[PDB]
């Protein structure tokens, strides 16, 4: 089993280590924030969004033992006095979101632990992997990032519909559930105004890199696509929205077909397919990165359609970075 | 002044109602919807989304006394026995959703009124007019409709863009606000099972004939357009999300300054033109039908954007009925 430690026990922090309980491979041996390790306990007992920690988890000699399990709870400002190797640290997940670089994020490896897996896309060229993307250009690299939500949900779908019928050009628009990040009323945010506003009030126009992030992950696509965001007043769960102008004529039941096997071949577990009348809370929980809804698409013509994607922003993503922790360890 | 008569005190009977008062060319001279007096008054004086009514508002022997006018009250179940003849109503605003065809619809001029306006999209084959696409091409019909908010955010700007670059093929998205026909909770929806979904809890793919209506008021754009909708939560403010591709190339400094030209001409009042960090609620109160967002917009290249442009689906719409009664009876 690979021993992970997370630093940042934000959402993303808090999720990996809840999804990470279910998997042989992997074994989550300390939590890094500054949190006292009795209020860790809490805000991994309770969760609005997803529901009571299914399991046991209980605070002795300032530290954690869930499912019976020891975990090693520290607080460090600084990644450097982490001392990964006492806790025996393979991968470290690294979701405080303050270090995308492979300066600061090298840190951890200084620190003791073998290799970083960035929870966030990266601020300089540290390289980024997202599955059914491109997993397989993984190159031994000791410090990788695992891309944002938005990326593991459109990079997927893009791959199939750019392989399957190519795509000549492309714009996205993701209707994103509210974040961490936003405000409960109009609130401060010096660089960027509008995500400021009451959450809850709201539509948000936002920005976003997936994108071009995209374009990163399947070079194919660079310069291929583009979008923005609309930040509504939603807990959890988000959409994709993709336009898409393609070379070769498809009919919608042709795009219906090659992603539903998509779904359930080369990409299956990160491309979902379904037909039903869904709505977001119906993917509240989520693994798949990306679920094609196909009912909800629009096609104008064999060159010109719309396609619709589901992703839990917070469960999918989170067992993606632990897929990632795997990979990198294979 | 038009005499005019509003079935259906829905929110957009009420809205329209609340802008008809600013309005010297026009008079509410009765209300019909099975609703006490005295209910019609407490639904007028406070609004959960648009404030307490400016102005005063009593009730005396069944009737409505509004700013001083008086405004005559009643309760039928079958426009026919309406008598607006009786109260001297010239066009009778159609809100009840219910009557949207010439033979239903009919029955207020049989009852009395001179003129129909349908709020909201004709059922059958009556004509559908919408201000800054088409309102020249009236031809003294006598039952109109003003087709739907959408519409009517979605007509005046493709036809800006239509008209200055030309549409080749458009596909758009619609993030609706919640309205009057879903649910609290997970209700009945036998038609829309989506739709029966809890309104505050999901992020609902919806249809919408918005795109496919376009066609039929700009005929030039028919079979060129087509959309879909995301109801989201929130009480009120909509925004359209428009891809298209067009035929002569065109800057999106030259489509900025295309929008902007009509927006202080032609479409004066019809289409707006902003370039401020706005948010949802910034548009809370907007008469103008399409607010274009120039900052929210992006261009992959010069022959492929996305536009975004706001409208309060309920202040916008409400506004351009009264408009179009004015512009049938001028």
């Amino acid at each position: 089993t690979i021993k992970v430690g997370i630093n940042g026990f934000g959402r993303i922090g808090r999720i990996v280590f809840r999804a990470a309980q279910k998997r042989s491979d992997i074994e989550i041996v300390a939590i890094n924030d500054l949190l006292d390790a009795d209020y860790m306990a809490y805000m991994l007992k309770y969760d609005s969004t997803h529901g009571r920690f299914d399991g046991t988890v209980e605070v002795k000699d300032g530290h954690l033992i869930v499912n019976g399990k020891k975990i090693r709870v520290t607080a460090e400002r600084d990644p450097a006095n982490l001392k990964w190797d006492e806790v025996g640290v393979d991968v470290v997940a690294e979701a405080t979101g303050l270090f995308l670089t492979d300066e600061t994020a090298r840190k951890h490896i200084t620190a003791g632990a073998k290799k970083v897996v960035m929870t966030g896309p990266s601020k300089d060229n540290t390289p980024m992997f997202v599955k059914g993307a491109n997993f397989d250009k993984y190159a031994g690299q000791d410090i990788v990032s695992n891309a944002s939500c938005t990326t593991n949900c459109l990079a997927p779908l893009a791959k199939v519909i750019n392989d399957n019928f190519g795509i000549i050009e492309g714009l996205m628009t993701t209707v994103h559930a509210t974040t961490a990040t936003q405000k409960t009323v109009d609130g401060p945010s010096h660089k960027d105004w509008r995500g400021g506003r009451g959450a809850s009030q709201n539509i948000i126009p936002s920005s976003t890199g997936a994108a071009k992030a995209v374009g990163k992950v399947l070079p194919e696509l660079n310069g291929k696509l583009t979008g923005m965001a609309f930040r509504v007043p939603t807990p959890n769960v988000s959409v994709v929205d993709l336009t898409v102008r393609l070379e070769k004529a498809a009919t919608y039941e042709q795009i219906k077909a090659a992603v539903k096997a998509a779904a359930e071949g080369e990409m299956k577990g990160v491309l979902g397919y379904t037909e039903d009348d869904v709505v977001s809370t119906d993917f509240n929980g989520e693994v798949c990165t990306s679920v094609f809804d196909a009912k909800a698409g629009i096609a104008l013509n064999d060159n010109f359609v719309k396609l619709v994607s589901w992703y839990d922003n917070e469960t999918g993503y989170s067992n993606k970075v632990l897929d990632l922790i795997a990979h990198i360890s294979k």
